[PDB]
């Protein structure tokens, strides 16, 4: 749309190959990003290097916004390219001028921030209230209802590794393996290889 | 100044302690601002167990999450801790104010950003730490707040075992047992409703 086209005209755009890191946790934040094309993962880590995926973000999503509103902040998480990405970037200083010219661009950003708070708060609830089986079940269901799901005779077919599931729900790949076997035993899914059919 | 201006467009109401300002699932059409008092933001499970997502205080916006897209529900319960004086304004009126001076939206968004940082950390804590570790980190977090008092042995904080339980996801009895253990390990001290984090 015209508002995003205008905003993007003020950005400089860069390509990140798959698996490259756009944002490192702890970096001093002075830059806003916007995904023109591609997908990323937002990750945090514990003291042993275990990773949890806080969110995937996709085309049309802003990234690196959390430092915009107060000076001297650090990046709160790592952001890694899941595919080749084309990403627009703009200094906080320039973005603030754009906001004065047309606050609709701040409305667009803030809308995403609000949704992220909602979704992350839901995740808190899931971790606090659900067991690992329930979190894995809900994750498989949510992934089957995503745009990139594949139609299957028996339901919706998804592509995700045990490692990635573990990183979403907070458990080892071995634990994912055991729970997935349990779910197939219950005739709720089938596991082919890296492919899972959610009935 | 800009706060004064914003408030002149609001209707201000009083809320006694324990009263619910916002109920989860209600249609969101209104923005609030805490002029005085403190609140807790809470979610519930299927068994009625409650978890505190955040405490908010004077200067905090509340009920902001439905502002940017129509037909959304309140995402959580917000309950008065102390009695509160709360400014209220329709989403429609607020959207007009933003066009006059977007600094009011910058202030609100600054809070959304902080909340996402905090809530994201909570996600990590729940995923990575056992109950003892979560209680420990909670004490550490409280010790960092502005309302924490300096003490010869560290920072003194004020919180109940029920509140800690609601924050970390465990019973008040579990909190009680673990605080005793943590004291034995020479990491904290306790006294009724007051805790010193070494
Ligand atoms: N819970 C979350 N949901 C979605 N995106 C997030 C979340 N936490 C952090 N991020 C993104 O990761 C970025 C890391 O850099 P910033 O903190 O500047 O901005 C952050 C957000 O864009
Ligand atoms: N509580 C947890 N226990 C184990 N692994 C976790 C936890 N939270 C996140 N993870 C990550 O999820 C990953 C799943 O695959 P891995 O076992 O190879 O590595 C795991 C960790 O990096
Ligand atoms: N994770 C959180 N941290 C702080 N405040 C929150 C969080 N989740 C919800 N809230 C507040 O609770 C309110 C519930 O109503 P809204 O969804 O309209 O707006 C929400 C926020 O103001
Ligand atoms: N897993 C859990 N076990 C017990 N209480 C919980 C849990 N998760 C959240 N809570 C809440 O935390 C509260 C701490 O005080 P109560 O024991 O009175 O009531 C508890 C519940 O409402």
């Amino acid at each position: 749309d015209p508002t995003l086209e205008w905003f993007l005209s003020h950005c400089h755009i860069h390509k990140y190959p798959s698996k490259s890191t756009l944002i490192h946790q702890g970096e001093k934040a002075e830059t806003l990003y916007y995904i023109v094309k591609g997908s990323v993962a937002v990750l945090i880590k514990d003291e042993e290097g275990k990773e949890m995926i806080l969110s995937y973000l996709n085309q049309g999503d802003f990234i690196g916004e959390l430092g915009l509103f107060e000076e001297g902040q650090e990046r709160s998480a790592w952001v890694r390219a899941k595919t080749a990405c084309e990403v627009a970037e703009i200094s906080y200083k320039k973005f603030r001028q754009l906001i004065q010219v047309n606050p609709d661009i701040l409305m667009r950003l803030s809308a995403q921030m609000a949704r992220r708070l909602q979704v992350t708060s839901e995740k808190v609830g899931n971790l606090a209230f659900l067991l690992v089986t329930g979190r894995i079940a809900q994750t498989l269901l949510n992934l089957a209802k995503q745009p990139d799901a594949m139609t299957h005779p028996d339901g919706m077919q998804i592509k995700i590794t045990r490692q990635e599931i573990g990183q979403i729900v907070g458990c080892s790949r071995e634990t994912v393996g055991r729970i997935l076997k349990m779910l197939e035993d219950q005739n709720l899914i089938s596991a082919h290889g890296k492919t899972i059919v959610v009935y």
